[PDB]
């Protein structure tokens, strides 16, 4: 019942969380660099399918996240978006698209999972370049807050729940530090952190790309943690 973590999550394995009515997310385990961490993603009900937010990091952890959905919810995941271009977000993308599923993911996600050598989105998504932009995908908004985590990360709402996916741009509670930094901008974050406040004023549950829900104490919690490691 409680939100799991990698001690319940072997590499391999995923877990479905309910976290409203038509919203899970999705929660998988993955090495790196010698160490193991949890991520998360999102799948929303979208009438009689599904939308998919961010694979489960890596091949065999997406087709075990699609047999998982199969189990538990039982409706095909028609389309997919990547919030940036890091492979706990776009590794699976092939598994994907075998599977049926339309991959999408802005442009700037495009050019830099091609350029780094990471598996790309079919489909652009258009109408995201400026911070502040916001455009609809079924059943969700997307928004581009400006450069966070990454350049190019996005944050989608699920307007029936008032649930907030921040994605990588946004840290949960227990957090100590801002991750892995090797592609954000420490300065900006704090920005486009404060945009994400000022544009989801009622969100109610907020989902970070690693870690545990909580509110919207998420937001500041992040600020918080990412100017601290700048200084
Ligand atoms: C594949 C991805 C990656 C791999 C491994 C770990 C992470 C972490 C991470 C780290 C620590 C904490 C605990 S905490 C908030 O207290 O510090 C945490 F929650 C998340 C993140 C993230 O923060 O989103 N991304 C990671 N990658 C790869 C990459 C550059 C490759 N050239 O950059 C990146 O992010
Ligand atoms: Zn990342
Ligand atoms: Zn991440």
């Amino acid at each position: 019942g409680e939100y799991p973590t990698v001690n319940e999550i072997p590499v391999g394995e995923v877990r479905l969380y309910q976290i409203a009515d038509g919203v899970w997310s999705h929660i998988a385990t993955q090495s790196f660099d010698g160490a193991v961490y949890p991520s998360n993603g999102l799948i929303v009900r979208d009438g009689d399918e599904l939308l998919l937010i961010d694979t489960a990091w890596g091949a065999k952890n997406t087709a075990a996240l699609l047999a998982e959905i199969e189990k538990q919810i039982g409706l095909p995941v028609t389309r997919a978006v990547s919030t940036h271009f890091h492979d706990d977000r776009v590794g699976g993308v092939d598994v994907l698209r075998a599977a049926g599923v339309a991959t999408y993911a802005s442009p700037s996600t495009r050019r830099l999972a091609e350029a780094e050598g990471n598996e790309i989105p079919t489909h652009s998504l258009e109408g995201l370049s400026s911070s502040g932009d916001a455009v609809r995908f079924g059943p969700v908004e997307l928004f581009y807050p400006g450069a966070a985590h990454s350049t190019d990360n996005l944050v989608v709402y699920v307007p029936s729940a008032n649930v907030l996916y921040g994605g990588c741009a946004v840290h949960e509670l227990s957090s100590t530090s801002a991750g892995n930094v090797a592609d954000a901008d420490l300065a900006e974050w704090p920005t486009s952190v404060e945009r994400i406040q000022k544009h989801y004023p009622e969100a109610e549950v907020v989902i970070p790309g690693h870690g545990l829900p909580g509110g919207l104490d998420l937001l500041q919690h992040t600020a918080n943690v990412v100017k601290a490691h700048k200084n």
